[PDB]
C-alpha cells in the first residue's frame, strides 16, 4: 500500500521568481495516497510542510558539496555570504544539525524521501477535516522506511532510529527559518 | 536648507503579483534635501531600515480619505473582515486605532507627513552607517523644519509640534509588528491536477 | 549500560510562587551516566532542555484529568482560563498534540522517562565539549525504549516510531511556549 | 497641574531571591501628579504596558553615572561580557549605543529623564484603557511642562525638546527586545555535587 519504489521515484522524478514549489506539488502528487485526500487537505498539508520539506531538501543536496548550502537554482550559498544577510547562526544549523549529519550516516535517497513524506503527512496539521487518515498513512511510510533499513542496513540497528530523530531538528530549524532565513538580499537594485 | 517646500514636492510627485513599490520609495528619497549628498551605501543603510515604518506611514495617512480601512498604493482597500479571517486583525486594528485615526483627529498634512517620513528616514542609529553624524545632522534640520512650520501654519496649536513626534513610537511598534509578514495577497491559487 | 528500571526509578522518585523544579536535578541524577558528564555539560544539558522535559512531564501528569493541565503543585488549570490569558492557541497544541495523544496509546512512566531522557540527552546542545557522549547516551536509551516497546506491546509494532514521533511536537511546542506560559499572574498591583 | 518638581521629587522618592524590586514604579507613579486620579483598572493598565520601557529608561540613565556598563537598581553592574556570554549581547550594544551613550552626550538630567518616563506611562494607546482622553491629556501637560523646563534650562539648545522624544522610538523597540529575553539571568552556579 506504501511502497519504497514510489516514493524513490518521486525524489528522483523532481531531481523573483518563483515558483518552482510547482516541484514540491509535483513531489507530493507522486507520493502514494496523497491525491486521493481532500483538495482541501492537500493544500493544508502543503502550506504546514512547505517549509521543512524544502530545509530537508536541499540539506540533501548540500551532502554533496563543500561547506555552505547547494540550494534549489543551483546557487552554491556559502557561510559568510549567510553570516552577511543576517542569518549565520541558522545556516550554522542547516549544517551542524542536518548537512552533516546526513553526511555522517550516508543517508540515501529512498530514506529522504520518506523522512519528508512523514513530514508531509502530518496528522497534527490544523484544518485537517480527517487526520486520522493522514495519520495512517504517516504509519505505512514509516513501517516501509522501518523495513528499508532493516533490508539495506542489518548491521545497524540503530538507523531507523536515527533517521526519525533528526525530525524535531528540522521542526526547529524550520521554525526558525520562518522567523528569520532565506533571502536574495543581493539587491543590489540600486536605483540612483 | 531643509525647506518644508521640497519636502512636500517630494510628498506629492510620489502622491502620484509581484509589484513592490521600492520605485516610488527611492524617487521619494531622492527628491528629500541632502538625502542623495550621502555616501551611496549609507542611503542604502537608510532605505532598507526605514522602509517597512514609511510604508506604513505612507498608506496609513491615505487610508484619512475613507470611511473605514486600509488604502494600499494598488488601489487594494481592506477591511477590518479581511484582515480578521486572515490572522493579521490585531495590527490592523492598531493601524486604525494608533495610526490612522489619529492623523485624522489632527487633520494631519502632507507636509507634515513628509518631514515625519523624512524623520524616519534620517536615523542615525541605523546599523552600519560610515557617518551617524551626518544622518543626525539632516535629522535636526527635518524636525528644525517642522517646528516652524507648525508655528507658521498651525499658531493656536501649540504642542502640535509634540503630538506629531509622539506617532513615531507607535509606528515603530507597529512597524516590528508588521515584520510578521502583513502581506495581504496570499498565493493559493493551484492546480494541484496534471501529470 | 542503560537499565529500564533505573529510568523508571527516576520517574518514581520525583512524584506568590517560585523555585521547586529542583525535581529536574533530582531527576537527572537519578538517569544512568548522566552524573559521570562534566558538571559543564550537565549543566548545558540541564538549560537546553529544562522547557520541553517540564512540557513532558506536565502533559503526562494531566492524562487523567478532564481537559486540562495539572501542575506538580496541584495547581489545574482548564483550556477556558488559557484561551482567556491569550494563550489558547499554544495550550491546546500542549492538549492535542501531547496529553491527548499520551491518553489515547496509553503511554508509561517508562516509557515517559525514556523520551525525556532522550529529550535530556541532546548531541545538538551548543557548547559541548563532546556531544559524542551524549550521543551515545542518546543511543542507549532509545534502544532500551525499543525493547521495552517490544516487550510490553509486542501487539503494537509501530508504537517505538510514534513515540520518537512526539518529539517534533514537544520541540515545536517548547519552543512556542517561550513565548510565554508561566504559573499565571494575576496583576495584584498593590 | 503637572510640575517638574513634582515630576523630579516622584524619580528622587524612589531612588532613594528573587525581587522585584519593582515596588519603586508603583510608588513612582503614585508620586507622579494626577496618575491616582484614574481608575484602578487603567492604572494597572498604564503599569503593566508601560513596565519595560520605563525600568529600560531608569537603568539607562542611572548608568550614565558609570564608565561602560550598566548599573542596575542594587548594584549589579553588568559589563559587556557577562550579557555577550548570556545570549543578550546586541541588545546590550543597542542600549549603550541608542540610549546610554546619547543620554551621556546630551548631559540628559533627572527632570528630563522623570518627563519622559511620564510620558511613557501615560500612554494613550494602551490596549484596554477606558478613558484614554484623560490619559492623552496628561501625557499633554508633561510634554508642555517639559518643553517649557528645556527653555528654560537650555537657552543655547531649541531643538532640545525633539531631542529628547527622539529617543522614545528607540525606547520602545529596545522594550520590544527586552521583554522578549532582557534583564533575566543567569545561573551556571547550580551544578550539584549534592
Amino acid at each position: 500500500d506504501m511502497p519504497v519504489e514510489r516514493i524513490l521515484e518521486a525524489e528522483l522524478a523532481v531531481e523573483a521568481a518563483d515558483k518552482q514549489l510547482f516541484t514540491l506539488v509535483e513531489w507530493a502528487k507522486r507520493i502514494p495516497h496523497f491525491s486521493d485526500l481532500t483538495l482541501e487537505d492537500q493544500v493544508i498539508l502543503l502550506r504546514a510542510g512547505w517549509n521543512e520539506l524544502l530545509i530537508a531538501s536541499f540539506s540533501h543536496r548540500s551532502v554533496s558539496v563543500q561547506d555552505g548550502i547547494l540550494l534549489a537554482t543551483g546557487l552554491h550559498v556559502h557561510r559568510s555570504s549567510a553570516h552577511s544577510a543576517g542569518v549565520g547562526s541558522i545556516f550554522d544549523r542547516v549544517l551542524t544539525e542536518l548537512v552533516s549529519k546526513m553526511k555522517d550516516m550516508q543517508m540515501d535517497k529512498s530514506e529522504l524521501g520518506c523522512l519528508r513524506a512523514i513530514v508531509l503527512f502530518n496528522p497534527d496539521a490544523k484544518g485537517l477535516s480527517n487526520p486520522s487518515e493522514v495519520e495512517t498513512l504517516r504509519e505505512k511510510v514509516y513501517a516501509t522506511l522501518e523495513a528499508y533499513t532493516k533490508q539495506k542496513y542489518p548491521e545497524q540497528p540503530g538507523r531507523f532510529a536515527k533517521l526519525l530523530l533528526r525530525l524535531p531538528a528540522l521542526r526547529s530549524i524550520g521554525l526558525k527559518c520562518l522567523e528569520h532565513l532565506f533571502f536574495f538580499k543581493l539587491i543590489g537594485d540600486t536605483p540612483i
